[PDB]
């Protein structure tokens, strides 16, 4: 991957490398001159030649294909890919370019939250953009603060505590579908690592579209916070926090996983007292006591989050209805 992303470097005969955006698991993304498209500048996502990477950009370029022939307008703010290509054996895929990830705007914003009225214009095109998805047969699956790119993440800075950046336009697009899933299609019933992964992914109870709201949910209390309330990558401290922050997990799903060790009888089997269980204590509350106000927008806010972190997939609420809720009136 060094070898082929350098500064300079001519892709395709045609885009030349200015700078590298963010690297992922995938790989790399970074920006080039498009030389036979008048010099616009565009996004390069360049994937490792691994068989894994290779097969989820393959699908996420079929994804994207048929995601801008249906959306032509990008009316529901999903990334827009131009074209695709290989280069040195790496699959190479051009999108129209991108600001700053969600996550490295509160990163560099020293971890700082945004602001409220910010927060309910993002999720507002968070939730359209996914629910475009799953209108059309399709279940993104990761989901976080890092695949919500802003647009143009120009901000301005001012003192409050400290000194704060606030967008000047918080627009914002999805991005990666390397992951993303039709519903006729096999599910991955292992889902590996996530930032967010929804209580019927950790107990293997089979997912579809819900799990994506469980992952906006937790955005959402991560962009209000600017930290996650799930700081773990373990499934069974996931699942302990999932109960100090949202109660007991309902028994129909205990009764009903196969994943038995994360059980003993009828409840988790946690050890409150060790290392993992007493940091469980500390980081996670109730939902609701990670409030930082009392005021019918933040009580409005935190009913949404509750809704789509309700633990079964089928009661929680779907994007569709989410559009619909209260702490969106404000928009209308
Ligand atoms: C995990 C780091 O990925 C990115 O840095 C990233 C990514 C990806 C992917 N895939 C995920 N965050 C981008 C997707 C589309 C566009 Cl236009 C841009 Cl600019 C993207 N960037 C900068």
């Amino acid at each position: 991957m060094h070898l082929i992303c350098q500064s300079g470097d001519v892709l395709s005969a045609r885009y030349e490398i200015v700078d590298t955006l963010g690297e992922g698991a995938f790989g790399k993304v970074v920006e080039c001159i498009d030389h036979k498209a008048g010099g616009r500048h565009v996004a390069v996502k360049i994937v490792k030649n691994v068989d894994r990477y290779c097969e989820a950009a393959r699908s996420e370029i079929q994804v994207l294909e048929h995601l801008n022939t249906t959306d032509p307008n990008s009316t529901f703010r999903c990334v827009q890919m131009l074209e695709w290509f290989e280069h040195h054996g790496h699959i190479c895929i051009v999108f129209e370019l991108l600001g700053l990830s969600t996550y490295d705007f509160i990163k560099e914003n020293g971890f700082l939250p945004f602001r409220l009225d910010h927060i309910r214009k993002m999720a507002y095109q968070i939730c359209k953009s996914v629910n475009f998805l799953h209108s059309n047969k399709l279940t993104h699956t990761d989901l976080k603060p890092e695949n919500i790119l802003f647009v143009q993440s120009d901000y301005t800075e001012a003192y409050n505590k400290r000194d704060e950046r606030t967008l000047i336009n918080p627009d914002i697009k999805v991005v990666d579908f390397g992951s993303a899933t039709y519903d006729d299609e096999h599910h991955s019933t292992l889902v590996s690592t996530r930032h967010y992964r929804a209580p019927e992914v950790i107990l293997a109870l089979g997912w579809s579209q819900p799990c994506d709201v469980w992952s906006i949910g937790c955005i959402l209390i991560e962009y209000y916070l600017g930290f996650t309330v799930f700081p773990t990558h373990d499934s069974k401290e996931h699942l302990a926090m999932m109960e100090r922050i949202l109660g007991p997990l309902p028994k129909h799903m205990i009764q009903k996983t196969r994943k038995r060790k994360y059980f003993h009888h009828d409840r988790l089997d946690w050890d409150e007292h060790s290392s993992a269980g007493r940091y469980v204590s500390r980081a996670c509350k109730p939902l609701k006591e990670f409030m930082l106000s009392q005021d019918v927008e933040h009580e409005r806010l935190f009913d949404l989050i509750q809704k789509m972190l309700e633990y079964d997939p089928a009661k929680r609420i779907t994007l569709r209805e989410a559009l619909k809720h209260p702490f969106f009136d404000l928009l209308k």
